[PDB]
This record gives structure tokens, sequence and C-alpha cells, in this order.
């Protein structure tokens, strides 16, 4: 993990944390993040080219996921 | 179209029918992926390396542009 402000790069991961972290910022997960849901903000975040701390990356992701999974009741899809 | 298994490659493209075909695995898209989100789904999968069929690689697509979209 890079230190300091960084673009999106594919490796990429949130902590091992990530649910306990999301809810602290108001983000309640009703399952962790899946690897669809993964790749999918980081193929758009790579692409978009801004840079963020791993902190802010993680908000994002977090509400990222929480707006997207809010029209199938807090659910992810299926794969 | 490219038959077998492959690996993404920066030239690669959904069928032109792909928004329709978008539907058939339960994604719908109410307008066309754009460049950029090609693009970006392209240059992603580059790096995870696996390789696919097109029709694989296409709900994958689907998918990731449905959840890019919902999000935001």
């Amino acid at each position: 993990i890079p230190c300091g402000k960084f673009a999106m790069y594919p490796a990429w991961q949130p902590d091992a944390d990530f649910q306990r972290q999301a809810a602290l910022w108001g983000v309640a997960l009703r399952e962790p993040v899946t690897a669809e849901e993964l790749a999918a903000f980081i193929a758009y975040w790579q692409a978009e080219g801004k840079v963020f701390h791993h902190i802010q990356w993680q908000q994002k992701l977090a509400r990222s996921v929480q707006i997207s999974r809010s029209s199938n009741g807090g659910m992810p899809q299926r794969d």
C-alpha cells in the first residue's frame, strides 16, 4: 500500500477490517464487499486518475457500495 | 468474433448488440457502454491476466458497468 495520496491500482485492497471501518463512517454493509464490486470500483478509479489517501479510497469504496446496493435492499448481486 | 478463451487486450470490443445482450444476464443498461467504461474495464482485466471466452468477458463487462453506474 502506497503512502500519501496515490492513484488507484489493480492490486489494491481495503484493510481487513473494512466492514467495521465503513460502519464507523456511517455505512452499514450487510455482506462484505464482493470481488465483483471491488474490481468494478478499482477499474473505474484507476481510469479516473484522481489520487487520494488510502483512508479516503476506503471511504469512497464504502459509500460506492452502499449506493450501488441500495436498489437491492442492501444486498450485493449474486455472481 | 475472437474464439476460445483469451486474455484481455487493448482492441477488444463487446458485440455490437451488447446492450440487449446485457439483459440476457440480468443487467439492464439504459445507455450504451462508453469508451471510458470499456477502456477502464480492459485496463483492469489486462492486469488480472485471466482468460475467458468472449461470452464471459461480456458478462463481466455488463456486471462491472452495472455496478459502476449504480454507484452515484
